């Protein structure tokens, strides 16, 4: 059937049985009532079964051998389904495929009633998951710490070409496989105020929140280790929240609770809220709690070996108040002195950067942080001055690099700046992508590189190859592995030796096969869920990832049209014929993207309606993307889009998603764009527009989008259509914002592209009407792929950051 | 061991298996880890796991069979802990008791670790649970119907002898008897407005609240029935609550959700809040879609059959949205002619009163229901037209006697008047004690008694001998069966069997053991959880039950002082020893009652540190009394309480507990009291007090409290002392509130029966020094407790209210 394992003879029929003990026993059930979603259920049951035995002794383990513990605390944990993922790991999926099939049931019929765990909005708790899912596999001793929103982000429903959004209940019907923990609830703080009295402060009147935790399994690849992520849930105390109308005290408790109600949907955005404070030192506070109790137990109070018993591992600046909460237990609680404390903090925590524009900078109102959390903000003045003290001994009258360099921005209203903070309190700072890291220590972070080089470091974002493969592709994973083994999904490296196989005759042949095959079965999914088909002949052109004006959807747009007037021209010229597909959520608030969407559904209102036009061109918006889709449109591209402008895009995986399944990429010189043409020969990958530098040479000049408008007459068409209500025939002046942004102020330099852009689109048209070419180039891609597997990024965390040892070591069996 | 089943080899073997499957499989702990409630929790799961099929099956049956279904709506169910119920019920407490203490563990230990189901008040919370038991133990096809709240009654703490109101969050460590139904949710309405239109009108524009059930099994007593207790849970839709800020749209749905959220904490007491009456809707309209649908499967659109197959009994006025709701869908919906769909509510519908207190009585102001449910509200106006022209043309020219009876009260606001609504549209009413249902007849409903004669009748209250003595009191039960057997645990009237042993000196001696056993074993659990000692060679006064002014706690304390005050007069003068116990919950919004528990505590305050008291006078306030409290003191107790003012108790329940248990009553000729007294013989009862006609004699009078204080010297003593601050030194005017009630405003004549009732305080005293003596007139109450059993009581609404046939037939095995 593949290589997703063995069908036992007797591991068949032992599921078969527990299968109908859940049905009956735990959904309480009889075949005859049975839907297909308690017939998920009833294997979700089955299968989890299976990893509470390793999860056990998983953690019995550690407490015994008592290695270093790696925490990684992140806001957002974008996991996607778990009952296949949990069944590859596990070498369950043949298995559990017959059985199922004996019980007369098609599981991936099932498979597609489990709801997605979006705890996450991109790229940044996409990257959260795949690293648990590799640190599991590498046999680290690693926790996942975060919330457990009770609404994900937002289900994305398009009306009249406008995005509508609704309530994620993810756990409408249950989650199988969390594990409450309400013995391990613990209490977190706000408010209050400050007393200091004689030996101390001490942090006094404050208002308690319990954060109670629920334990959900991470299965390593084949190892038997499973290790766990912890989401905290936020409850009322039933004292004070009813002891200080008695009805009214007790609907009030759910004040306290709207605390994990549901997660900010804003990506690479700040939104300085009080509510994301309090969801952003609730999961510090809590977490912290839980990391010393371990620590105390251990085989230990010296906290001199607190660093080399413990890592923290910072997602972004989210988790910030890490700092200076280790510190407060440290010297207010546990009474170390401050040099002690510091020095402690400072060698356990790391940082790690995503981003480098402005509006997504964590920059606090101080009157803020001083109601919530009052000792705290103590705490980061007292850093701030010993900091800034260190940068005037180090730069004596450099009176511009202090303020410069402060964690307090002065000004309309003060603010703390968390990067700052961030970087002052750990050992590491690292970008997520060679280019990015490099801009990192030029630009944003020049002072503190000055004043501390050996912090700063790189760690280029990856991929997990087993749900990005293996797990979606397992057509592709099987001809590949056909011919080099399956040491390469735990070793992707190995897939370097597919560049041997770039002239078989055979290969070439199936590894366009599969592809041809993930297009249909895509294309049938397309009219099955959504219905309005597309031609699985044409080239499949997609660009998926969440809706921004730096990622450029609108030049995408612009190229689209620009392919609409050119059949409209010449008719009866032969094209290429492509369905291009273009999907991604607007962040609710965020006006721009939601007008961009609006535009992309009425490009294919006319697009797709002009008879002239025929099947040689289709423009589709991608309702509702994420992790679940993304495992199904990315398998059947053939071209994917990453065309953000230079120095905007960290890193990005979705890119790296894309060239380990066979799709060819045109993208700009940005991000891990850079590493990837750079592992697979820039010849076979299709790079255009302006490079960091020209960018910044334009910047200098200063940018006209005038220019570019009057020199180049098919972008005035376009221009001048949009103008007119060419695609707004109803509401003639529905596109004025976007025309007067492009026009005035366009951040983004999407005309300085343009040219290049269509010029380079040109040449793939031309490639894919070489299949046996295109193919090879593919070949070349996927074979070389290798360096952007999570694993290579987590071992190298391990080794340059945390200071602990990968190992790919089989745990005594479960 | 007893006869709490056979502990056989291959069962103890089986159980001990699956407790251990659970606690790793289902609990994901290890030996090593596992605390008791871990251990409580993996009992729990073995023991639910036991009645799963038989539950499958049950419901399977009455879907073949189709009989008529019996629907209890009420908005309380008491229910309290439930795995000893449950095992008792499948005969497993001794296969369990086994079982675990060759796991090492102490049941009873564990049972002590669950969290009572306190999802009701008191007397009517508790009749709707032992009548569920009884109904599962008949074998009717019935359902109980209600509200899963997430907080029940409050947990009651005294903190310096006044009452603490702290949330019951009995959900916090999860319910493993309950099973979530997420695929039956059904949606309710509220608000919006009335469309007249061609064919008939339309209820729109509301807000939509969804219904999600969890059922939760009731097993009968040992003949393999498990009914079903539905309990719904208010949910928001995901679209308008979203779809009409992002975030505080997601953060607004804990308002629609609110709906399910608390117990309202009133016994005998309306409080008009439009929260109240949106549970009452929303119970009323997800239970009677569910009827409905159950109906058309059936082996069924001729409603005409629906009495025949469809039963619903009204539990006080709460549910009694019922009428109008079920004339709503078949008119507005089914389009049924007015008429056809009156005569068809009337016929399955049945309303049982359970109070003649005014303060108590359901009139909710129009403006309420004209905004909430505006086409309800358009049907009762019209059923009051219709019923209104009945009484007309039954009494012509009695002008009076159609305002006294409408359902709509003019006035100040106008009102609806619930009560007057069910007797409308049912086709039986009924008390719950024979001097009750009487009094309904001659007053309060004497108008509607006149025009139907035929719908009044009386169903004396009752309570389950499972619950209420063979799993709190087994060594009872032993003693019991092994002179008359065990088929009396669903039959109680065979106790008077044990009449023959009344002379029988075994006997005696035994039913003085297990009494002296079970003060024991209760003075030490009070030392245990509450620490303070008392001494259980004394007489056990307990009066436990809501504190209430017609309860009348304040005479037993007239009572109490009196006895403290003859002592400290004649300290050297032998008396017998008592331990008084008074205990429970005081509404939050009841001033006076909380003023009640201070005072209780006061005297305590001043009795226990009394010197020349010694141990012969102890005052003792039981803290949160509730069900599984109840289970505690009640087979504990010697005398038992129950001094209502006559005529205000409908029934009371907690008297049958007690009595069936081996108390002896001191009581008033009030509610089932009068059966109780009338089943023993006047000679084993303590009656003291007016009568009913004494009441209303001295009403006529006029009743004046000076009269008894100017006659009484002990009474002035008493009153004085509460006056100057003999109880409450540090501020000597604090129950001046109650002296000032007692002298001015007594509603109950506390003063009328103080002289009656401490001349038989004195006689109990006296047969309490004859041991021998007062046990003979136990076994006279015991042997004679039978008819006060909830299986009578079901088998007479079976038969002449519901129209079914009860039956003690063995359901087909599991
Ligand atoms: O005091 C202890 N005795 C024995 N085992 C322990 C003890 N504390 C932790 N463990 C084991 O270590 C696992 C780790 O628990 P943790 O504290 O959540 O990391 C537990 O599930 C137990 O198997
Ligand atoms: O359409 C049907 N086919 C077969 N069994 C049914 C059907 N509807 C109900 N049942 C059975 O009747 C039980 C009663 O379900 P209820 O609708 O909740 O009362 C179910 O659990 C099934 O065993
Ligand atoms: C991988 C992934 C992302 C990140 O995509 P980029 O193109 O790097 O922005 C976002 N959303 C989902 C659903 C993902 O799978
Ligand atoms: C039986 C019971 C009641 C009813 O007692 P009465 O004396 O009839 O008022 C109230 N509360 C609990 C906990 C009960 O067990
Ligand atoms: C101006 N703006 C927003 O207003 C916004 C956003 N993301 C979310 N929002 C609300 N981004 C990226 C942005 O540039
Ligand atoms: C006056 N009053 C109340 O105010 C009250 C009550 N029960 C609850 N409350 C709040 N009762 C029985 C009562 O008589």
């Amino acid at each position: 059937i593949s290589v997703r394992g063995l069908a036992g003879v007797e591991n068949v029929t032992e599921l078969k049985k527990n299968f109908n003990r859940h049905l009956h026993f735990t959904l309480v059930k009889d075949r005859n009532v049975a839907t297909p979603r308690d017939y998920y259920f009833a294997l979700a049951h089955t299968v989890r079964d299976h990893l509470v035995g390793r999860w056990i002794r998983t953690q019995q383990h550690y407490y015994e051998k008592d290695p270093k513990r790696i925490y990684y605390l992140s806001l957002e944990f974008y996991m996607g389904r778990t009952l296949q993922n949990t069944m590859v790991n596990l070498a369950l999926e043949n298995a559990c495929d017959e059985a199922t099939y004996q019980l007369g049931l098609d599981m991936e019929e099932l498979e597609e009633i489990e709801e997605d765990a979006g705890l996450g909005n991109g790229g940044l708790g996409r990257l959260a998951a795949c690293f648990l899912d590799s640190m599991a596999t590498l046999g680290l001793a690693a926790y996942g710490y975060g919330i457990r929103y009770e609404f994900g982000i937002f289900n994305q429903k398009i009306c009249g070409g406008w995005q509508m959004e609704e309530a994620d209940d993810w756990l409408r019907y249950g989650n199988p496989w969390e594990k409450a923990r309400p013995e391990f609830t613990l209490p977190v703080h706000f408010y209050g105020r400050v007393e200091h009295t004689s030996q101390g402060a001490k942090w006094v009147d404050t208002q308690v929140v319990l954060a109670m935790p629920y334990d959900t399994p991470v299965p390593g690849y084949r190892n038997n280790v499973v290790n766990t992520m912890r989401l905290w849930s936020a409850k009322a105390p039933n004292d004070f929240n009813l002891k200080d109308g008695y009805i009214q005290a007790v609907l009030d408790r759910n004040l306290a609770e709207n605390i994990s109600r549901v997660l900010y949907p804003n990506d690479n955005f700040f939104e300085g809220k009080e509510l994301r404070l309090k969801q952003e030192y609730f999961v510090v506070a809590a977490t912290l709690q839980d990391i010393i109790r371990r620590f105390k137990s251990s085989k230990f109070t010296n906290f001199d070996a607190f660093p080399d018993k413990v890592a923290i591992q910072l997602n972004d600046t989210h988790p910030s108040l890490a700092i200076p909460e280790l510190m407060r237990v440290l010297v207010d609680l546990e009474r170390l002195d401050w040099d002690k404390a510091w020095e402690v903090t400072v060698k356990t925590c790391a940082y790690t950067n995503h981003t480098v524009i402005p509006e997504a900078l964590e920059r606090w109102p101080v009157h803020l942080l001083e109601t919530l959390l009052p000792r705290h903000l103590q705490i980061i003045y007292e850093i701030n001055q010993r900091f800034l003290n260190r940068v005037a001994a180090a730069f004596p009258g450099d009176v511009d690099r202090l303020r410069r360099m402060s964690l307090v921005e002065e000004g309309a209203v003060k603010r703390i700046n968390m990067a700052h903070l961030c970087i002052a309190g750990s050992h590491a700072v690292n970008g997520v992508a060679r280019i990015h890291s490099e801009i990192l220590k030029k630009t944003i972070f020049k002072d503190f590189y000055e004043l501390e080089p050996h912090k700063f470091q790189n760690k280029t974002n990856g991929i997990t190859p087993r749900r990005w493969l293996v797990l979606c592709n397992p057509g592709l994973a099987e001809i590949i592995a056909e011919r080099i083994g399956e040491e390469y999904i735990s070793d992707l490296d190995q897939l370097r030796k597919l560049l041997s196989y770039v002239d078989d005759e055979a290969f070439i042949r199936d590894v366009a096969k599969v592809k041809q095959e993930n297009k249909l079965k895509f294309a049938a999914y397309l009219e099955r869920e959504y219905k309005v088909h597309i031609n699985p002949n044409s080239l499949f052109d997609v660009q998926v990832k969440r809706i921004h004006e730096y990622k450029r959807q609108l030049l995408n747009c612009l190229h689209v049209i620009t392919l609409y007037n050119r059949i409209k021209k010449e008719p009866n010229k032969f094209v290429v014929p492509r369905t291009v597909m273009i999907g991604g959520k607007a962040a609710p608030g965020y006006h721009m993207a939601k007008m961009i969407i609006k535009l992309i559904t009425a490009i294919g209102d006319v697009v797709n309606h002009d008879p002239v036009v025929g099947d040689r061109l289709r423009v589709i918006f991608l309702e509702n993307y994420r992790v679940s889709l993304a495992e199904k449109v990315i398998p059947a591209a053939d071209l994917s889009e990453q065309i953000s402008t230079a120095g905007t895009e960290a890193s990005g995986t979705g890119n790296m998603k894309f060239m380990l399944n066979g799709a060819l990429t045109i993208g700009t010189m940005d991000g891990a764009n850079v590493e990837m043409a750079e592992e697979a020969g820039e010849e076979n990958f299709f790079i255009f527009g302006m490079r960091v530098e020209d960018v910044d040479r334009l910047d200098q000049r200063g940018y006209n989008a005038q220019e570019y408008y009057d020199r180049i007459p098919e972008l005035r068409q376009i221009i001048e259509q949009l103008s007119s209500g060419f695609f707004s025939p109803k509401q003639p002046d529905l596109f004025k914002d976007i025309v007067n942004m492009l026009m005035h102020h366009d951040r983004f330099k999407v005309f300085a592209d343009y040219e290049e852009y269509v010029k380079c689109q040109e040449r793939v048209s031309a490639l894919y009407k070489n299949p046996r070419e295109w193919t090879r180039m593919v070949i070349r891609n996927i074979a070389t792929s290798g360096k952007f597997s999570s694993d290579r990024t987590i071992a190298q965390y391990a080794r340059e950051i945390w200071g602990v040892e990968p190992s790919r070591q089989r745990l005594p069996a479960p």
